[PDB]
């Protein structure tokens, strides 16, 4: 019964009596009682009265069943992310170089590497001329694009996405 | 000077003199001459004056460099697209299982062996209906979203991407 | 009690009382009921009074036992078929050059992208001239031997292959 | 210009004026003067008058190329081969059971782990009795099936396999 | 409950009421009763009354548990060792080119194929001349450095490492 | 030319006239003019008389060559390093859970979500009691032990580590 979904994957569930199509991630924030085990995060208790839609093969038929658990998989690596002045952001990976001017020196630097105070050069959308500013945040970031969602039901494993009947988005 | 992109980034270059954001495959659709090369698609030839914005680290300077090839790599795996009948559509793997109605019977069939005329169940989004449909068409495809773009570019080999100066996306 | 073996690795049986060496592919096709469960294809019930040959190594002795499942694994990708006018064949990957000729020249094309009434060029294996020929089919195939059989067996999960006792062939 | 071929794949030369097809097994026997460069085995100087057969795209013409080098990619891993008494054999991985007697026991021992003179059961293919032969030799060998050979070639690098024109068999 | 470390890893345990830190390669030899099981070397049986020190995050109290078994994964590849006259030794990998003396030739020649009798080429430590010694003795040895420790204790899994609780070292 | 050594591997080279042995961690730092480029860091300027003593093998002799560059790629993931108070330190991967003290409770916490002031159990020892200890600092580390050095010499590309004449250490 286990399963891999993009956070953004909407599936179809039955909440306080009506119908509607909930997006994975959107399930997972629909439970509480968060637990890390293994290496996922487990949610078990549900705030609101909730079940999925899933089939019955053997009947042919549409039908309900009860949302065991909500599981969340952080992502492998993470990115740095650089707040920088003037509002500019950047994201990038650990060892991705970054152009830094230090000691009256253009240098690619590591980003692993960069610290709060050092200066990224940067191109104005408006003017195209090199702008210095400074890095003001650094921040190990994991995006929700990158997250692995997962839906333990009991007896019937399958989810309605859109108007098909899918076992897993692996 | 090998690297990495979506097909959704945006770089800025300059095509006829004003300069603006293009996406990357819209770049590699700039171009023709295409070659089947290795196990990637070179295009080498531009049909309109085109020039990559990239940055010289030695004066400090935004320039202008020649646009050498730009190249772009199928994905790895492809899908499984079944084009069926009432205008619903279906992409998934080759191994993952579909609901098929066969016999009277609902069996799980692996997508790999589903063929044209095949009864899908789909599942209606007004009514929540199990809907008997046929598949009318079976096409292996390659999603735009797993093609991988590169550049080549005369000795400035970096790019930039919104306000930013990256080397890849690796 | 998991295992590996290629399709045509010969273990030793009883049918109706007889013993004898049977491949493992013809095992798997003296069982039916088959059902894709997982990414696998699972047959339960036998057609043929069957046991396999083990070994028991408390009193050790060869033993008789029951086989509960047999399981065959596709393979993990797959190749294209060219079916070529004059009876000539062509298999290869997805991603291999294949020499067509289009708008009287030879190009290098995608394999992928081959499509039926395109020419391939070939070469006569008697005059060794190049040759044009059609292509009148395409096809995605699993090669035989690229396919992956396991044993299910109960209590006892050894095997014996020609004279040896063997656990799997992973 | 860099390829992989099985060592049983057979290509189409011209030797000593006469073409025939010949195993590149046979194509790399057929030089000589050996260097184990990088990981692999490289052969340079003929010992027969020696031409591939190509093709020429741009004319469109089979034409005939040097074979500058024949190259021999060992096996990534190995095997084990137990040489037993009564002539039997025994080819295994490093880290499979072999079923072994000692101090009036069956046990499942690492085949790595088993010395000349040790006992292995096998089962006669006559009288079906467990038989104990004893471990003669241990080889650590490398099964022909797992080299990969490659084909260096002047210009055009394409080879010529039955009636087709394949650049590789990666 | 599964969880690796390395041998050299210390974890603090009460053998004979008597606490202190052992090594995960010193608690595996203070069992016995060895049997390889899938791919591994399990212990069961101890030779000296052992607990093992584990954290109760329930009632947050240090706590002493049962060693049920005790697990040894053999190194994943091996590498060859040559023992040379004069005392000199060299460990390398099976692929590695060892420079050889052979009809009066310095030849580089893959380990693999060296055999005894073979002429290595050394240089002496004290007067940096190259020395021709011979091999004397070939083994493929597994590095203790290589070997991956596993612990299944009842009910709390967790282990005391220095001063940490730690779950595994994977 | 291209090699990979631990940095600890000591390696013998002469410096200012005389020989001896220099770990490749010291050969880096006995270099400078550092530069971050593809994903390694290069040394191309040594601050002392270097040269590495290599073998020639057309003539059998030891020699001097000349060091190019000394190259140093960081480790490929990295590792959380939690300063605590009380001296005590812990190093741990970002997925591995810490036990944490919150809210009265004894909970675990993914280690990429550890703040400073948060509370660690760790485990005295001397009385082998449970203490509550704050996270004074948290910093993403390379451990030594993980990075790979290159080093490219001229013309003769060996290495002479302890008695013997070594390519590489991959």
């Amino acid at each position: 019964r286990r399963n891999c979904f993009p956070g953004d994957t909407r599936i179809l569930v039955q909440i306080n009596g009506t119908p509607q199509r909930v997006t994975l991630k959107e399930l997972y924030e629909l439970f509480d009682e968060e637990h890390y085990e293994s290496m996922v995060y487990v949610r078990k208790k549900p705030k609101v009265d909730i079940k999925v839609y899933s089939f019955n093969p053997e009947e042919g038929k549409v039908v309900l069943t009860d949302i065991e658990e909500v599981i969340k998989a952080p992502a492998t690596d993470h990115l740095i992310r650089f707040e920088l002045e003037l509002g500019s952001s950047f994201e990038t990976t650990v060892d991705h170089p970054v152009l830094v001017y230090e000691n009256g020196k253009f240098v690619e630097k590591r980003a692993f590497e960069v610290r709060e105070g050092n200066i990224i050069i940067i191109i104005d959308e408006s003017t195209l001329e090199p702008l210095k500013v400074a890095v003001k945040k650094i921040e190990f970031i994991e995006p929700p694009e990158d997250f692995v969602f997962s839906l333990n039901a009991k007896k019937y494993h399958t989810v309605i996405i859109n108007e098909n009947i899918v076992t897993h988005q692996c």
